[PDB]
């Protein structure tokens, strides 16, 4: 049982996971036998994402939900607690990210990152503890950023919440461990997604980049994430709370290649 | 010298809600250091009892009503301080609050207050005194961290995802302004010695015992004990330290504590 990283009849919840990371994660979760559930801003986001967890063979439980309306998490977690279970492992995955330099950014898209990234884990966390505090078993991954450690220019408002998710991470590791809740955090590193296609063609020079910060010299696949989200999620990590597992492929630990 | 030089003489200063507390004493340093001060808090009653202190320790502070959470209310004071005073050099986003909830018992309104204040009015006020700097090419923006920008604690928990965002925040505006020569550091005060927890020094408390075993110097930190620090990150000294996150706990945070 300390080595068990079966996630069997354990009831999941990967906010956003209708495509890429959170999907990978769910993915995974369903893979070691979680009932899986997740939810997105609206119907066409949960459709495009039912039929993908169909396509791999996995009953997923898709919901329109915002995570910055508290009333219809409440509601989606109590749905979910009724037609699925009482859920037992929290992967807030939902974020957005926004360039914009820092003096030239609007106050009401300042506020509008930090609300989903930083605010709304707190209001889907504060939703599912209730339930895992009863039962005296609960997972909460929080899903930060290298953001968390360090910034760079425009995404100053995310790293702002990427790093006080990280203490929110330490916070609820901190008040609710004694539950047996293990609240710990996953930092991905470069990830290679369709999305980020285009800079791994003919030497490029982001590419060049990262692979020279990166000692492992590549982009992270982001199934590579799975397996860490699946060890935080399982009892083996019961010992491991408010921490953050950063899966860089070793950037924040190297300063880097030079010339 | 003039990397050894710890005065603010013509620097202009802005330390937000500085009527009383950490911010007053850091205010009240940058004025002995030669600093032409300003200062803000959210009504006339508390800008008018610190405009007293200030008078009374032989300090113009120039005062104002300004909620830092409204941004066209910052920029209006800022360029009024541009007017009057000076285009702003020193900032130190001292201005916050604290909130004692369990997470699961607070109310999403109560949350995202304390985030708006403590996290993101600090970009509101950086934003706006940063156009200045980078023209004139210097530049200090002092954010007031925590302990809870490393460490967890119960109830204090939007506080501390506030704090623990400050301090990237911090690392950013590091980042993105570092090039103009503009220092974005942090403090993080420990447990500071107020008037409010004056009771908890009384007679062997448990609290007071808890506190001095976890701190190595084994004593509170009077608030004075910071406005040293805070005239370091904005003197031209510090001109090299940045995105960096200056504790000052008395050794806490490096100490695993005292144990039997
Ligand atoms: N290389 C990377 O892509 C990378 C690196 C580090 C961290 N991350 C983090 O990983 C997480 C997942 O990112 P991703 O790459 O899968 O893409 P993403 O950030 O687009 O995924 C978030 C998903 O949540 C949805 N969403 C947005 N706002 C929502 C709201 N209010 N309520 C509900 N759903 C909402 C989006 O539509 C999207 O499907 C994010 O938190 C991101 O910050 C990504
Ligand atoms: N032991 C401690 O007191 C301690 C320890 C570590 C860090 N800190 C931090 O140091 C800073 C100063 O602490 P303090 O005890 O001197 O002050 P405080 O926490 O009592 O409040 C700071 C000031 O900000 C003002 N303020 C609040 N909201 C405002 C708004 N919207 N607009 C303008 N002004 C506003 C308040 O009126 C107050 O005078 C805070 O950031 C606090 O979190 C304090």
């Amino acid at each position: 049982q300390f080595l068990n990283f079966s996630l069997e009849g354990k009831v999941a919840l990967v906010t956003g996971a209708s495509y890429g990371i959170g999907f990978a994660i769910a993915s995974a979760f369903a893979e070691q036998g979680a009932k899986v559930c997740f939810n997105d801003i609206n119907q066409e986001l949960v459709d495009k994402g039912m039929a993908a967890y169909a396509a791999k063979g996995i009953k997923a439980h898709g919901y329109v939900c915002d995570v910055t309306d508290e009333p219809a998490v409440q509601a989606m977690v109590a749905t979910i607690a009724k037609e699925v279970g009482t859920i037992d492992i929290l992967v807030n995955n939902a974020g957005i990210i926004r360039r914009v330099p820092m003096h030239e950014m609007d106050a009401a898209d300042f506020r509008r990152v930090i609300d989903i990234d930083l605010n709304a884990p707190f209001i889907v966390a504060k939703a599912v503890l209730p339930a895992m505090m009863e039962k005296r078993a609960g997972k909460i991954i929080n899903i930060c950023s290298m953001m968390s450690e360090l910034g760079r220019e425009t995404v100053s408002a995310y790293a702002a919440a990427k790093g006080g998710l990280k203490m929110l991470t330490r916070n609820i590791c901190s008040e609710y461990g004694e539950y047996n809740i293990q609240c710990n955090g996953i930092g991905p590193g470069y990830i290679a997604t369709p999305q980020t296609a285009p800079l791994r063609e003919p030497r490029h020079p982001f590419d060049s980049f990262i692979c020279a910060k990166t000692p492992a010299g590549r982009w992270l696949d982001p199934e590579e994430l799975t397996g860490p989200a699946v060890f935080l999620a399982s009892e083996a990590s019961n010992a491991v709370n408010g921490h953050i597992l950063y899966v860089d492929g070793g950037i924040l630990a190297y300063i880097g290649k030079q010339p």
